[PDB]
């Protein structure tokens, strides 16, 4: 698709039997989401922020559907304000910013 | 352009006559820019994003030259680490995600 921005850019995704949905972020190093359902043994990581940073859960390898595309890679689970897809998974999909 | 996410989206703008840089944020609300002058009368506001929220001062129907696009709009202004082109601004240019 060809998304404009006049209201966040969401999508859904799908991790395991999970039908979620999250922002597609520029401004994203990392894709963060709040819960995964059963996804075992992570690492801790530290992640910064505009307020400072947090801890979260690093989980590799993740296989994850993004509108439709998949995508295998890095998912950070930690205390988000909104899931986000950043651009680890973004190039993945093919995704681009055009003006 | 057609800017790929294999790195930050990070485009010169121009603001108060002055050369900067910023980050093409689709995850952003709106713009945040770090500590300068501009006209005009503000109001505080705060912003949240990962790790908890900061202090801004709102300033409204600003110019600022993003890539060479012209843009006017409302401008924040505060401690971020980096300056960030939200889609308040990002709409103004006709920019889209692609994939
Ligand atoms: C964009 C910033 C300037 C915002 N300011 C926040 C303020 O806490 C900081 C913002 C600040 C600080 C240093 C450098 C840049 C910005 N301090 C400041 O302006 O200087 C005063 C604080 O101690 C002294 O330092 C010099 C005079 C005093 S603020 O206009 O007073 C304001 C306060 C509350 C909200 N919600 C929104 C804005
Ligand atoms: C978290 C999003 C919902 C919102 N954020 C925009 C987002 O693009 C920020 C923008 C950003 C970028 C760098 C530093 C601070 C904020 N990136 C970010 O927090 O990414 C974190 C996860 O990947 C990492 O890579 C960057 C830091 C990590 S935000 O900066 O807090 C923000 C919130 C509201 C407005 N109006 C403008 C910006």
């Amino acid at each position: 698709p060809q998304i404009t921005l006049w209201k966040r850019p969401l999508v859904t995704i799908k991790i395991g039997g999970q039908l979620k949905e999250a922002l597609l972020d520029t401004g994203a190093d990392d894709t963060i989401i709040e819960e995964m359902s059963l996804p075992g043994r992570w690492k801790p990581k530290m992640v910064g922020g505009i307020g400072g940073f947090i801890k979260v859960r690093q989980y590799d390898q993740i296989i994850i559907e993004i509108a439709g595309h998949k995508a295998i890679g890095t998912v950070l689970v930690g205390p988000t304000p909104i899931n986000i897809i950043g651009r680890n998974l973004l190039t993945q999909i093919g995704a681009t910013l055009n003006f």
